[PDB]
């Protein structure tokens, strides 16, 4: 199912992640995304930053020429990356992504981050001691060039991403602010559960967009191998057990319960099949509240390479 936004546009509740390391071959992300389709995603998650838009948009677009689904059935969502900020460089941008993917349009179009970069060639300017080289950049500002794709028929809806309630709250306060961000795509899962943010984004009628739901790809750049697995929870297994699923399907219904929009990646055909019957079982109160215990303030994502910047979004 979906969840109609506050611009009147629908966005269904599972999303496919398609993010892959740079070590696994660009190939792969039109495999996985064509088999994600296949087994019942209609919602598809890239990113400029994700190298990937070419390869993404050509699944989409083969199982549209294959009679899968139409355009019209697929949610594809992209986003501005840290380096276009500048509202000069929004739309180029986001006319690269459309470029990339061969589409007249995304769904959705997010702010990846409120931590603005050097504009240039790299994805990632650093310093010599290996942190980003941040951009000052009224988002504000940032915004309004994204309500400009959004009449342009460039995006059909916007939103942003990694924004924590002070940053959001910025934006719906902008004098002459014409669309309020239809999301926020955050980290979110038991041991991070944003219950806060939730509220304030209910209480707005914007939707919180889950990101690593499953734990996390653990990737060495940015997760400390130390860091508790999430699947391998002890609570997570014994509710796998008593509903007979598995860990990774509880993570994805807790979230569907408490009205949050939940992506998954997977680059592995079983358990992409496997997500999909999130929709197939219920969790009770008691289990509910049991995943809510569960809350430990842990973001994965923690590394130097962005704790310094001035918009990070984490009090740490
Ligand atoms: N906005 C942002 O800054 C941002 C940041 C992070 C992520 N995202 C988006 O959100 C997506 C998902 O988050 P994520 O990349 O952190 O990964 P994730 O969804 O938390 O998944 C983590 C890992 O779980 C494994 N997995 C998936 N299904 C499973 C199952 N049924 N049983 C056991 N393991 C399973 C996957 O490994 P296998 O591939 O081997 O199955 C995957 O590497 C990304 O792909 C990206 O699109 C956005």
């Amino acid at each position: 199912q979906c969840v109609k936004l506050n611009d009147g546009h629908f966005m269904p509740v599972l999303g496919f992640g398609t993010y892959a390391p740079p070590e696994v071959p660009r190939s792969k992300a039109l495999e996985v995304t064509k088999l994600a389709i296949e087994a019942g995603f209609r919602h598809i998650d890239s990113a400029h930053l994700y190298n990937n838009e070419e390869q993404v948009g050509l699944a989409i677009r083969s199982k549209i020429a294959d009679g899968s689904v139409k355009r019209e059935d697929i949610f594809y969502t992209s986003k501005l990356w840290s380096t276009f900020h500048r509202p000069e460089l929004v739309r180029p941008a986001l006319e690269n992504s459309l470029k990339k993917a061969q589409l007249d349009y995304v769904d959705l179009y997010l702010i990846h981050s409120p931590m603005s970069l050097k504009p240039g060639e790299e994805l990632s300017p650093t310093d010599e001691n290996g942190k980003v080289i941040f951009d000052i950049v009224d988002l504000c500002t940032t915004w309004e060039a994204m309500e400009k794709c959004k009449d342009a028929g460039l995006a059909k809806s916007i939103g942003v991403s990694n924004f924590n309630r002070r940053q959001l709250e910025m934006i719906l306060n902008k004098p002459g602010l014409k669309y309020k961000p239809v999301c926020n795509q955050v980290e979110c899962h038991p041991y991070f559960n944003r219950s806060k943010l939730l509220d304030f984004c209910k209480s707005k009628d914007i939707v919180l967009v889950a990101y690593s739901a499953l734990g996390s790809q653990r990737d060495k750049r940015w997760v400390d191998p130390n860091s508790p697995v999430l699947l391998e929870d002890p609570v997570l297994c014994a509710l796998a057990k008593k509903h007979k699923r598995t860990p990774a399907l509880i993570a994805l219904r807790y979230q569907l319960q408490r009205g949050v929009v939940v992506l998954a990646k997977s680059y592995n055909e079983q358990r992409i099949r496997q997500n999909v019957q999130v929709f197939e079982f219920q969790l009770t109160a008691e289990d509910m509240k049991a995943i809510d215990g569960l809350d430990r303030n842990l973001h994965y994502f923690n590394s130097d390479s962005f704790a310094s910047h001035p918009n990070y979004p984490y009090s740490d």
